[PDB]
């Protein structure tokens, strides 16, 4: 009745839905709750909705845990985060909207302290633990989103709310004595001036050389290199951006790394539809996962009517990148288990100037998609215009059907029968200078024909690759009907979207690898995997 809902990721059975709330994991089992509508499919009621897990990827449903049900939520029971204490005990932070409209900071711990599930959480009475007054003065309609607390080199454990004071997006945090007496900091981790709120706000280590993450309150070793991200959901622009750098513990502020805001030249996550992202430590696997939850591409009349809103992505494994300037996204492994027994393979094939190979014998509209492209001769790549800066901009002023010299080149997803509606990942190769041996790669999300329905968000997303077009460039794609998940560079870019195409679904979906640009570039190999359901609820 509905073929836009998604087989392998993740969402409610029916309503609307939106941030990810306390992910984690206790004896061996994750969890994850989140803000969830009961009564339709547009913002409203919130309360967390919970779930759990044991390879991230199939749900078991549980009953709201976090729901208005005295004073200091009684309006509304917004987003929050869950800290692991130092005996293996999880708590949880959230932000209550008490009988007077303003956001206070409650705290909630679990009922059945042997229960696996942990569906029955226990709400203090002392809570709010923090709010904003007089003494403390701020913006009580914009004091929200509490993040995951840590220690320190003392018993202080620290932990940062997103609020702003006149366009001053900061990080309010605040020091407990032992989690429950909690003083207001007089100085932001960080801030910066000209961006609206700062919401969603993450703090986190990472290890600078080791591909599994760091836990959250690790603190100046002498043998390990830890660093510091500390991302924050936008309001105003709708997107998330993170920045790496130092933590003096002295100060208790945030230095990012050599001459970078917050905002301005701040990396997204992901550039495209992505939003509300927050990470968790996997105790179990030694990872740090991170959610995002990726809003409804579609007009509201139509989560109306298909009566639900909002998919959570794929759990992401984050972690910095050698260079050190960068984070490292890329799927849970784990989430490969849902790959078709059989294989679509393609190795060796030509892609003349504006061909296109179809690949056949796949769930076109639920698979994971997977190529090698191969460059030769890079000279024949252009030479960037100078004002060319912003990928997004980039990439909407040049269309699909504009060639380059080496481009464009990608992926064409829940293609239509004769293409009269597809969706184009590709890449763009251009040279930074002429001499200077160093190129760009840009990594383009057409949506401009993603569906003949007039009526959704066409918006096309653009980034850079920093990866080195002298070797073979990569690009993966989950294939999932509505949602669709770019990768680039094994992870270096991501790029998210939302699809809802009239001719392109269930078993009339088709896939395209192309390249309509004038050079002729190699598929040095390309694999298709048609993707089984997920027991999702
Ligand atoms: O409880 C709502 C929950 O959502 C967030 C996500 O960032 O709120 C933002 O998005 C809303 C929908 O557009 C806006 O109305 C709201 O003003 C904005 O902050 C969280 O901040 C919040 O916990
Ligand atoms: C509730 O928690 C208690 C912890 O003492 C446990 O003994 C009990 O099994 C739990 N409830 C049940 C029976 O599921
Ligand atoms: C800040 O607070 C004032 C009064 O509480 C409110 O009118 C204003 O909208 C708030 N600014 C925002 C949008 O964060
Ligand atoms: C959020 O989703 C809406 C549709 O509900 C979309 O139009 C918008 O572009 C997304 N983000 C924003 C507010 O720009």
């Amino acid at each position: 009745n509905q073929p836009y809902r998604t087989g392998f990721h993740f969402q409610p059975p029916k309503n609307w839905m939106n941030d990810p709330n306390g992910p984690m994991i206790y004896k061996g089992i994750y969890h994850l709750f989140y803000q969830w509508n009961p009564k339709g499919a547009v913002w409203g009621n919130i309360v967390w909705a919970h779930s759990t897990s044991t390879d991230l990827i199939n749900w078991d449903p549980h009953p709201p845990a976090i729901f208005p049900s005295a004073p200091f939520d009684i309006n509304g029971c917004w987003s929050g985060s869950a800290t692991i204490l130092p005996n293996g005990k999880p708590v949880i932070l959230y932000t209550g909207i008490d009988p007077k409209n303003q956001q206070v900071q409650n705290i909630a711990e679990p009922k059945n302290l042997s229960d696996p599930y942990l569906r029955e959480w226990k709400k203090s009475p002392l809570n709010p633990l923090m709010a904003p007054d007089a003494v403390n003065g701020i913006n009580a309609s914009s004091f929200r989103d509490p993040t995951t607390a840590w220690l320190g080199q003392d018993k202080k454990w620290r932990v940062i709310i997103g609020s702003k004071i006149h366009r001053r997006g900061l990080a309010i945090t605040y020091t407990s004595k032992d989690f429950l007496k909690w003083e207001k900091s007089p100085e932001p981790l960080h801030y910066d001036d000209g961006s609206g709120m700062w919401q969603c706000p993450d703090f986190f280590p990472v290890t600078r050389f080791g591909s599994n993450g760091v836990e959250t309150s690790s603190f100046g070793e002498p043998n390990e290199i830890l660093k510091h991200v500390l991302k924050i959901s936008l309001d105003d622009t709708k997107h998330d951006y993170y920045t790496i750098g130092t933590y003096d513990r002295v100060k208790d502020k945030f230095v990012p790394d050599n001459g970078f805001k917050m905002d301005g030249t701040a990396p997204r996550y992901d550039y495209g539809k992505y939003y509300a992202s927050k990470t968790f430590f996997d105790s179990a696997k030694n990872r740090r996962i991170l959610w995002g939850w990726t809003n409804e591409s579609s007009s509201v009349e139509d989560d109306v009517e298909k009566g639900w809103s909002g998919i959570q992505t794929i759990p992401r494994k984050i972690w910095l990148d050698r260079s050190g300037k960068q984070l490292i996204q890329w799927p849970v492994r784990e989430v490969e288990r849902l790959r078709t027994k059989q294989v679509k393979n393609l190795r060796n094939k030509v892609l003349k100037s504006g061909s296109r190979l179809e690949v056949y014998g796949v769930t076109a509209a639920q698979a994971d998609v997977e190529v090698l492209f191969k460059v030769r001769d890079l000279e024949k790549a252009d030479v960037i215009e100078p004002s060319w800066t912003d990928p997004q901009l980039i990439c909407s002023k040049m269309n699909v059907s504009v060639k380059s010299g080496l481009g464009p080149f990608g992926l064409m997803v829940l293609a239509s029968k004769n293409l009269e509606e597809y969706t184009s990942v590709y890449f763009r190769i251009f040279k930074a200078r002429q001499n200077s041996n160093k190129y760009v790669v840009l990594m383009c999300s057409d949506q401009s024909r993603s569906s003949l329905k007039e009526d959704n968000d066409k918006t096309t997303y653009g980034a850079f690759v920093d990866i080195n077009p002298h070797q073979p460039l990569s690009l993966r794609a989950l294939i999932d009907h509505s949602v669709v998940e770019s990768f680039g560079g094994k992870g270096r870019a991501c790029i998210t979207s939302r699809v809802y195409p009239k001719l392109a679904i269930g078993k009339s979906s088709h896939l395209f690898a192309f390249n309509y640009g004038y050079q002729s570039v190699d598929v040095l190999n390309l694999n298709a995997w048609s993707m089984n359901s997920a027991q999702i609820s």
